RNA sequence: CCCCCCCCCCCCCCCCCCCCCCCCCCCCCCCCCCCCCCCCCCCCCC
């Protein structure tokens, strides 16, 4: 049981407690063992101990002197016990307590009074208990409490003497998940004092005892409510007509299979500001069925529609001026989904979206027109994701409407067409664009000149064509941060490409082919696409196939950090080839056909380093190439993963194998 | 100018004859040269010359003393020259030749006689010439001429008194290609003693003036007769009546673009043997089309069929029992039609079929049904191709009616089912199938259970499934001698796949997945699937990835020659591995990474071999890994092609590049 | 004999990620052949 602050038995099969740790321990933990019983006479060297953690254990029955031993105890965690007794001396001695987990204790009922004499309890919980009623005492205690946990029971009523002993006590979290509780006691929630939470999930309530309970928790102070998997079905207007009375704020109704929600079934909610939806089966959804909801500022819908079915083609459709009324909606969450597509008043009123998401939200949105998003004109967005929505062209003015976007995503779509520069029209404060794991794309001389402010730029994976142009299509492309072009299968670039970006910090030119444009062989002789960026920090090009590097390649990137050159065929470098990377700090060049390793070129590299990756590399065991790179192993402080198991020999025969 | 025992002096850039040969040469060839004239007085030296080639010249005019020089010669070559001038002297001492070759002289008329001197002149060539008439003299010469061209020349007309001088001659080949001949007059033909050949090819005739021509060729010896490309557009009835008096055995109608051929038009050619009719365009055959022609023995009909159009879809359809009169026909050849299929009579009545080509010869034949092949019942078939005609799947009893089929081909085409072996039921003479370059192919453990005789079986690039059924497919093969199983991406085989192959000679497994079965940490061992293959000889194992080869894997293979082990991954390998491999002749370990070539292992290897192919290896230069290798390159026989040029060290840098 | 609660260990299935090897298709470049066209120089014939 290793120890140094805080001790841990966890998983290390303990039967007994140990009796030789140090007296000043503050947490012991004895999760996972086998204690049957917890005597207190080995807790007389354990006095300094604040958090007790005997969960997961076979420990039947405690007693009132273990307390005792424990005057500064604050946390008291008996996680999955056998303990179904309690008496009122269980917890007699124990007063400065803050925590105390009782979960699948099998507790059945409990008698008298166990928990009175304790007042500066702040959690407690009663998890997967056998427990049929909410008492748990005669006269009111834990005035503290702060939350109480009751899920997982076997409660099927909830009678408002039950919770008497509440009067003062600030519940801000009751959980009463998982109970067949269908019968509801007029002011049974008046009893408690501050009443701020309530969880009933996964509880079968059903329209007519949902509106029960709306009307019950009529006039308090309820701030959160949450009815996820309530099996709420249908809705009514009348449904919440309980919570008007209320300053409700957030509202849930998660997997509740929600077939049709009702007209105006919402207006009894002036100050909701968080409403859940998510994985529902709505079929329609009317213009005035989110009437009355002005004052929410997040909505989330991801599966809140029904699922398009072959049988029937019955495709969730969204009535006009249906978002009218969400006045203050900042955040708006609609994945999965399966909507025909995008009208001319789908989202119209919308004054305050900021965040708007599309991932697979519509069936077939093909083509982007430029009266798609017709309807977001008035709505200051500025995050926009479209990706999974098989989109397959967009045409010119397609974001016209969107003046204040800046991060757009269209990736792991099907677009394919070429960029002729006028889809990014309107785009006058865009930050980022995302393209990658699109059909093809071709670029232009123009393409990107209508995005100046362009920060980001991911093409992975887009078959890019036409990069070589004459005109380098990243020439208005000023301020470019990262710029991505992995797994297109590059093989022509100019050597003019990047030019005037000296902003560039990380560049992606992985699983490409651009061996032939650095060998000296090469017609024109090598093409130096990597100078002038001074600000470079992360080279990635990996899998290009390089068989030579020229000398003069690496003469200008002085901030380079990163740079990565594995899965090439590289075999030798020329000498004086990183005298300018004054500030490396990771070298990655594995599985390349190196063979020697000499301080004329690796010197200045392994100047001083972080992580050093050569390790499929076949070197060779001779004084000439390897003893300066053992002698700078032996005595060095760079991070070489699997030294020992990878840098291995191959020639000569003699040393075959040898590390 | 070498010379051995002939003179060569092609491309050499002569202008005179030069001066400084051996006497006794006998053959001189000054073809492709400059000489301006030929003087006589410099043959003085040359006089046992019998092959004189003086082609591709600028030579104008000679003089009778040169064959003063040349007794003995016996081929005047003059191809391609300017002499367009001739007399009775030109070729009045030349009397033993056996060949004049006057191709492109330019000559416009012959004057009064200038091949009365010479008699034993076998052939005689006079294409591309501006002669308009065949005179060739005024009484009768050249008795044993064999052959005449007269190709390529400016004839319109054909008089019999022009070819009057053959009265006593027998011309096995008269050409009159390319002639602008329209005017037959009668019995021109007949003044030839023995008259055995013509070429009319590239001749407009057309149907009327081709009748006439058969109608005047009535009643001669005539053997073959080709009308190639001479726009025979269409065949009437009464176009070939003439021919009848004669014994024409080989007939050309090639390039004719026939539009339609005439019914019953062959029935005057009893004696007809071969007959050609490919690069036609006929629309439709009729059943009495082919009648009369019950002798012939070789029909070509490639691309014979008109192609298909869009415009009308009109495809070539032929008659049922067109081929019922064709009795004597052995071999076929129909490829590049578009027949839309085989009908149940379409080739009815061939008894003595014994090759028949159908390659490329359908628009889409794509399921082969149990009565597709039915009218080849009575054909004793050995021979049939079907590549190219897209077939799609193949069912049961499809070739149950070749009971004499030995060499079947069905490559090149789509075919992708899985084998349940009844698809060759029927092929008790089956000796080569040829299945690769299909779409998918499926075995099973009695795929090839009907076939017990296959000697050859071609499965390249077919993407084999099921190939390690515990079961060996190839179990019933016990004669096959011919494996290929390349290009499948193979990549399990169990130890027993080619158990019982011990006729086994060719074995292809290049381009497959096998590194696995060889590694020694594959679980359950290396698979030694080469044991007992003792007359196997050629062995090719390209492209399979290997790491390592096990010591005993080529234990058994004792007559081994060929042995191909390219474009792997080897890097070293144990001793004594090819110490059974007594009779070795060619080794290929190109593209590996081999870097020690050791007197353990390639010690027996290099005992005597013809071919030694080690080009793409990283060599290790150094004294105990390749001394042994230079000592035995310093002095061996075996050829090693590009030996100064690829067989380069990479290891130690000091010897980078050093061959 | 029954219903539950753990701790340890051994298997089965599914999903995700990564590595090795290989095939097919396509892209970039180079080389070797065949055909056609154009241009330049020189030598002849009518």
């Amino acid at each position: 049981t290793v120890s140094h602050e805080v001790a841990d038995c966890s998983h290390l099969k303990l039967t007994q407690v140990p009796d030789d740790l140090p007296t000043n321990i503050t947490v012991l933990n004895l999760t996972h063992n086998q204690l049957r019983r917890l005597p207190a006479a080995n807790f007389t060297r354990y006095s300094q101990l604040t958090s007790l953690d005997v969960g997961f254990n076979t420990i039947s029955k405690l007693e009132p002197e273990l307390c005792q031993k424990l005057p500064m105890l604050k946390v008291l965690n008996l996680q999955h016990n056998e303990l179904s007794q309690l008496s009122d001396k269980t917890f007699a001695f124990c007063t400065n307590l803050t925590e105390l987990h009782l979960m699948s204790n099998s507790i059945q009922k409990i008698k008298n009074n166990p928990f009175v004499k304790q007042k500066n309890l702040i959690t407690l919980d009663l998890s997967h208990n056998g427990l049929s009623s909410t008492k748990l005492g005669t006269q009111v205690q834990l005035e503290n409490l702060q939350e109480l946990l009751l899920s997982n029971n076997k409660i099927q009523a909830l009678k408002s003497e039950e919770l008497d002993i509440f009067a003062n006590s600030s519940l801000k979290k009751l959980e009463l998940s998982s109970n067949q509780i269908k019968e509801f006691s007029p002011g049974c929630f008046h009893a408690i004092g501050r009443l701020f939470g309530l969880f009933l999930n996964n509880v079968q309530l059903g329209p007519s005892l949902t509106e029960k309970l709306c009307l019950e928790l009529a006039n308090t102070s309820i701030r959160n409510l949450s009815l996820s998997n309530s099996q709420l079905s249908t809705t009514s207007n009348t449904t919440f007509l309980g919570l008007k009375w209320t300053n409700l704020t957030m509202l849930d109704l998660s997997y509740n299979n929600l077939n049709v929600v009702g007209n105006d079934s919402f207006a009894w909610l002036p100050q909701l500001e968080y409403f859940f939806l998510e994985y529902n089966n709505i079929q329609h959804l009317f213009s005035h069925s989110l009437h009355g909801l002005f004052n929410v500022r997040y909505l989330n819908l991801k599966r809140s529609f029904t699922k398009q079915s072959i049988s029937l083609a019955s495709l969730p459709k969204i009535d006009d001026f249906s978002f009218q009324w969400l006045k203050c909606l900042e955040h708006l969450n609609m994945e999965d989904n399966d909507i025909p597509g995008i009208k001319s008043n789908m989202f119209t009123g919308l004054i305050n979206l900021k965040y708007l998401s599309l991932s697979n939200s519509f069936t077939s949105l093909r083509t982007l027109t430029n009266e798609t998003f017709v309807s977001l004109a008035h709505s200051p967005l500025h995050i926009l994701n479209l990706t999974k929505n098989k989109i397959s062209k967009i045409e010119s003015d397609a974001f016209s409407w969107l003046g204040h976007l800046e991060v757009l995503d269209l990736g792991l779509n099907e677009i394919g067409q070429e960029l002729t520069g006028q889809e990014w029209r309107g785009l006058e404060n865009i930050f980022e664009i995302y393209l990658s794991y699109n059909k093809y794309l071709q670029l232009t001389r123009n393409s990107f000149a209508l995005v100046p402010s362009l920060q980001r730029l991911m093409l992975r994976r887009v078959a890019l064509k036409n990069v070589d142009s004459s005109p380098s299509p990243f020439q208005p492309l000023r301020n470019l941060t990262i710029l991505d072009l992995s797994n297109n299968n590059i093989a022509n670039i100019n050597k003019k490409m990047l030019k005037g970006l000296e902003k560039l910090e990380i560049l992606d030119l992985q699983h490409n082919n651009l061996a032939r444009l650095w060998k000296h062989a090469n017609p024109g002789g090598p093409i130096y696409f990597l100078k002038g960026l001074s600000h470079l920090h992360i080279l990635n090009l990996e899998s290009n196939g390089f068989d030579e590097i020229p000398v003069e390649v690496f003469k200008d990137l002085f901030e380079l950090k990163i740079i990565d050159l594995g899965l090439n065929n590289l075999n030798t470098l020329p000498a004086s080839v990183f005298n300018n990377q004054v500030s490396l700090k990771s070298l990655n060049l594995q599985k390349n056909l190196i063979t020697s390793v000499e301080k004329k070129v690796f010197g200045p590299a392994f100047r001083n380093l972080t992580e050093l990756d050569m390790r499929f590399n076949p070197f060779d065991c001779t004084c000439e190439s390897i003893a300066w790179f053992v002698n700078w192993i032996n005595e060095t402080h760079t991070n070489i993963p699997e030294l020992s198991s990878h840098y291995l020999c191959n020639t000569p025969p003699h040393y075959h194998g040898f590390p």
